[PDB]
């Protein structure tokens, strides 16, 4: 079972992970380099042990891809998981008094699909500028699979000092062979409890779409952390969750054929056979 | 558990038996994995293979090179260094539309991304002063003010200047971490020629993380290599061979000769390697 890796991080840094205090002052537990890989081919490494937010997962991906950077249209579809840090209070303690709330800056998808252009503000019209990196990715694998440079980069040292929070995801790298695609993340700083399964599942349902556009097969996430930490107050949670045994994934199905990443809706997924335990509260640092 | 030479050659090992073959970009050919990892402590040793020699001179001029800020292949040329020379060349440069480049300028890269990101690239030998972001004093800074900082990086890959580019970056980003008085460091490497690049890349890296800790005060940790494109080169598969029969030795040293205070002040003359006796050198082919 390939939660079995998920579950050993887990375990790997409650037992040889190092205290260390954070920006945000709750404290963790970390670790500094580690890599686990998920198998794409016929499931969905969607976490069992305890439910993950799919609407979320989904929703969140929708409005990358879209290029938005307002956190107030990711939470009017019920999600809410940028609110606290584009909120009026987490923006003005960096120093943005007068950047209007869930105004983000220029992050994930400024970055996709703008890369090198001016930032104004979230409403601003950005159409043709910058580089399309998300395309080009789609591009490359459809005429140069062999390609060791598809890559899609996110951090941007020149814009950091605009965003409210600077890219976990700093980059993906994408490999094919013999039809089929495989995905891997760098991922900087990882929230073991209550991030990277909900990353996982992000990155997993991108390469499913990017392969569907292609006309290839899902191969692997190769999923790499930086700092990977469990906070304080995720430690008795997560020891609840090392308890329940892993479920089979799912299977994840797209229902009508789909040209362009920038067509696909909410509507065309659905997730098969998945059966979680219940979720686990835990609170976000921010 | 492998903290050292092992891991490199236990990840040659799985790529001859478990590779895939993939065609390139150079029409060589190569057997190829995606995804590996492996961690090579830097506490009181150095990562300079030992199963064969590494180019030394080579590693140390090139850091230098990164860290001056150069982005011109004739600067390593000139000191005997070789490596950039077959795409900094008169052929390679016109191949890719830049006819009126003078022969050396890879264009933006390194050099230029680490010292001035963001920054309009003109040619090689441009004044860049105050332009763009100082990403390597960045990282120095962050390091000494606000070690917990999980934001500690240097990121080569500049999706607007690879147009621009003789060759987009093999290492596409950096991260430094710090903890009970410690500094390590991870690589992301999209694209790792496993024979050639992979050892004289690995000791590059583990050379920066001991400047890096010298001007900090920091001891060095560990230098954790992640790999994207794993590959050996079909023309590298004698010359492995060769190599993997051969006993790895202890690792050397590297001991700093001098107090330096920052990292622009750093020499050649202030390196010294102790103890380092490996094997012969092995050739092989560069494909371009
Ligand atoms: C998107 C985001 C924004 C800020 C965050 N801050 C912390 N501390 N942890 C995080 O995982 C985090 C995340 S991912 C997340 C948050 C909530 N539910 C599932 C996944
Ligand atoms: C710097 C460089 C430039 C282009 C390269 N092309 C191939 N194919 N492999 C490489 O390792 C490579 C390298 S690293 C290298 C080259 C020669 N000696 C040791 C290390
Ligand atoms: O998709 C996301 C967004 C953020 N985080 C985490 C990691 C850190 O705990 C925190 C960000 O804080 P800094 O690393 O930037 O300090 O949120 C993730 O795990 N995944
Ligand atoms: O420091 C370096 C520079 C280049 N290469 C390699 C990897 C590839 O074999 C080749 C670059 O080719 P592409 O990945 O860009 O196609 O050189 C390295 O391994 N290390």
């Amino acid at each position: 079972h390939g939660e079995l890796q998920y579950l050993g991080q887990i375990q790997h840094i409650l037992r040889c992970g190092v205290r260390k205090d954070d920006r945000t002052g709750t404290g963790t537990l970390s670790v500094f380099g580690m890599q686990a890989r998920y198998s794409l081919r016929d499931e969905f490494p969607l976490l069992t042990t305890k439910r993950v937010f799919w609407k979320g997962v989904l929703e969140e991906l929708l409005w990358f891809i879209k290029g938005s950077t307002n956190a107030k249209e990711l939470s009017s579809k019920g999600v809410k998981i940028w609110d606290a840090n584009g909120s009026r209070d987490f923006l003005d303690s960096l120093g943005f008094s007068t950047r209007e709330e869930g105004d983000l800056g220029p992050v994930y998808g400024f970055q996709w699909r703008h890369f090198g252009a001016e930032y104004r503000d979230m409403e601003s019209d950005y159409s043709g500028q910058g580089v399309d990196q998300l395309q080009r990715v789609i591009d490359t694998i459809k005429t140069n699979p062999d390609d060791r440079r598809i890559i899609m980069c996110a951090w941007n040292p020149r814009d950091l000092p605009l965003m409210a929070l600077p890219p976990c995801h700093a980059l993906c790298q994408f490999y094919v062979v013999n039809s089929e695609l495989s995905c891997q993340l760098y991922q900087r700083s990882g929230d073991m409890g209550l991030g990277v399964p909900f990353n996982i599942a992000s990155y997993a349902l991108l390469t499913y779409m990017i392969a569907h556009i292609t006309g290839l097969k899902p191969g692997d996430f190769i999923h790499t952390l930086g700092d990977a930490h469990i906070y304080l107050n995720h430690i008795e949670p997560l020891k609840i969750q090392l308890q329940r045994e892993p479920r089979p994934f799912p299977k994840l199905r797209i229902l009508r054929k789909v040209e362009k990443i920038d067509d696909f809706k909410a509507e065309d997924f659905q997730i098969e056979g998945y059966n979680p335990h219940p979720t686990i509260k835990m609170e976000m640092a921010v």
